[PDB]
């Protein structure tokens, strides 16, 4: 009766607790171990965010809650979730691994970050196509962005107009909007790869879509190799425009992200934070998707149209 597939969720992964931060950024670091200073830092990073376990379920509560609503809103497919992840278990090949041994034979899959880019995304599809040619049996139709889906671009717009229209009246006259991803280097720019621009898209859009008149582009949680980053970072953008116009509040929305993780919850609402208290500005960071229901029958509908069925 209905087409069995398998459905590929994949993100970037969280440490599971506190003894996982050796190995998730040993992982991350391509092979080197964080010094013992390090460590206890980012173990009192995630102390001051509220733990590493709210966290860790949220990229599960997400793949749960798109697999049940897919199969709920169409008939024709019965869709069965597979989490893989990039920097611990379980891992992209993993997943195509328990899919091929349960018998899938056919799958899509989404990058739970919404742009394009040959450093995440593409690595990612690639890593999971490859593992299916190599087992075989098993074919991968991947969604490569989603920035630009309609329900995605209203779940912004509609917490910018709240986050608005709940400011005292000076601050409504007086604010800057900062829609920004993750840095990445700027040599990205000599494969022609479109992350920039579709981060500027997306600002277009949620700005448009809320009426929101004065806003910026920037960049946040650069790594420090020496080559250049993409900017300007977020710190530094915010200092910068309240030293040219006196904005009183700033209002972040990081919509290359979709899940709280440190890059949120320590990269935006500490680190922008110290910035506005310091120039005494208001701050104000909307909701991450996490799993909410507008979100997930936005994920759906992304996938559905990918599929053709919409
Ligand atoms: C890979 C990734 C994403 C998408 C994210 O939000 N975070 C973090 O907060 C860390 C520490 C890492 C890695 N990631
Ligand atoms: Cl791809
Ligand atoms: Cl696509
Ligand atoms: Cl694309
Ligand atoms: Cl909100
Ligand atoms: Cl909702
Ligand atoms: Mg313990
Ligand atoms: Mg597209
Ligand atoms: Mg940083
Ligand atoms: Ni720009
Ligand atoms: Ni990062």
């Amino acid at each position: 009766s209905r087409k069995k597939m398998g459905l590929l969720v994949m993100a970037c992964g969280t440490p599971y607790k506190e003894e996982d931060i050796e190995r998730y950024y040993t992982h991350i670091r391509r092979g080197r171990k964080p010094e013992p200073e390090m460590l206890q830092d980012l173990k009192d990073r995630y102390e001051a965010i509220g733990g590493i376990s709210p966290l860790a379920q949220i990229t599960e509560q997400q793949a749960h809650n798109l697999e049940q609503h897919l199969n709920e809103i169409q008939d024709e497919i019965t869709f069965k979730a597979y989490i893989g992840l990039k920097h611990i278990e379980p891992f992209i090949e993993d997943a195509v691994a328990e899919m091929h041994k349960d018998g899938i034979t056919e799958a899509v899959s989404i990058v739970l970050a919404p742009h394009f880019s040959t450093f995440s995304v593409q690595s990612y599809n690639k890593r999971a196509k490859e593992e299916a040619e190599k087992l075989g049996g098993l074919t991968i139709t991947s969604v490569e962005s989603w920035y630009d889906e309609p329900k995605f671009v209203t779940y912004w717009v509609d917490r910018v107009k709240e986050t608005y229209a709940s400011m005292p009246e000076d601050e409504r006259e007086n604010a800057m909007l900062i829609v920004s991803a993750h840095s990445l280097p700027e040599k990205i720019k000599e494969f022609g790869d479109p992350y920039p621009d579709q981060l500027h898209e997306s600002a277009k859009l949620i700005a448009e879509g809320a009426g929101v008149s004065e806003y910026a582009v920037g960049w946040q949680s650069e790594g420090n190799t020496p080559d250049p980053w993409l900017g300007p970072d977020v710190q530094d953008l915010t200092r910068d425009l309240f030293e040219q116009k006196g904005y009183q509040a700033f209002v972040y929305v990081p919509v290359g992200f979709v899940a709280d993780h440190l890059e949120v919850l320590y990269d935006n609402d500490y680190e922008c934070k110290v910035v506005t208290d310091d120039i005494g500005a208001s701050y104000y960071r909307p909701e991450m998707p996490n799993a909410k229901p507008e979100f997930i029958d936005a994920l759906a509908t992304v996938v559905l149209k990918k599929l053709g069925r919409v």
